């Protein structure tokens, strides 16, 4: 993998069209932006830079993984605070090119993100192993094929 | 009055792209989309369609009327013939969206990111009402549609493929 390391993280609100199906587009386009608001604050706290927005979820850069394990423990906090979100994060080299990221591990991240159950957050194993001290703790991990790619990967869930 | 206004949105997705990453590595990844970026974008700005963003492997672009949007596919279906190897799938619906800054929202930009997801790769699909609103088009052909379930969106749906002379 090419570039400079970057941990990336994706949220993802679960069923989403059906919501705006069932509220209309007046109380969707209310509802995103206050949640664009809200992810966009806890990014900012995790010292995190959001890339880009697919309307009911982000992808975003963090130079550290207990950063954005950290945000997204926060937003799922403020969530259950009626909404839910998949939350995947993965790290490893990617290529800058313009404010975008790009490469294998950039699709490895979405991937991991597609995976994670609503109100969960999803990490692949280096970003696992390169945690502990952080004050964070994972579960044993599940095997799981990924979409694109010719391995297994083990995803691990924050408890 | 309606909120929104009247926008025709066309979605473009390479297929398997990570598979091809996979294959041909990072740098030549990047050097494939920095290409497919340039080529996408001076289709879309022939036809005066402006592109929202880009999502990595695609593109969601806005055009004010069906016939530039279903054009620009035209030209790019063609474009990616000539150059072969990728495969992209183009789904186009037109509707009221809401505007934000340089983004759209609303169900009808989730409608026509689904009519994409359901295109093949090489495949232009579109909706019906954007069908329905070139019926009078002296060039631009369909076939006869096929019906299917939308993610998100209750009832069936007709999706009609461009054929292209
Ligand atoms: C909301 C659904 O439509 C897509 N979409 C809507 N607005 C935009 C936008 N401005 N830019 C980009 N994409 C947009 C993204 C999202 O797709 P899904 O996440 O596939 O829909 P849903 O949330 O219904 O499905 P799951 O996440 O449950 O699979
Ligand atoms: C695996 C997913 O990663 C997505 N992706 C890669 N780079 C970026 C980026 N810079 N910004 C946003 N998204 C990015 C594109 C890919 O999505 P798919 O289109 O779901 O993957 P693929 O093309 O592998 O499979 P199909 O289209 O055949 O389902
Ligand atoms: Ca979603
Ligand atoms: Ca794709
Ligand atoms: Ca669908
Ligand atoms: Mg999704
Ligand atoms: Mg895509
Ligand atoms: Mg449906």
């Amino acid at each position: 993998a090419m570039g400079s390391r970057v941990v990336i993280l994706f949220t993802d609100i679960e069923e989403s069209t059906a919501l705006n199906e069932r509220i209309g587009d007046r109380a969707w386009v209310k509802l995103i932006s206050s949640h664009d608001k809200l992810v966009s604050d806890l990014v900012r706290r995790q010292s995190g830079h959001v890339v880009k927005s697919q309307g009911d979820g982000f992808m975003v850069a963090f130079a550290r993984p207990e950063q954005a394990v950290r945000c997204g423990i926060e937003l799922q906090r403020a969530l259950r605070r009626e909404i839910r979100v998949r939350i995947g994060i993965h790290m490893g080299r990617s290529v800058r090119r313009g404010d975008d990221l790009f490469g294998r591990n950039v699709a490895m991240a979405a991937r991991v993100a597609a995976q994670a159950a609503g109100g969960e957050i999803l990490v692949s194993q280096p970003v696992r192993d390169a945690l502990s001290s952080d004050g964070i703790r994972f579960d044993d991990g599940r095997e799981v094929e990924l979409k694109g790619f010719s391995g297994t990967y083990r995803l691990f869930a924050v408890l």
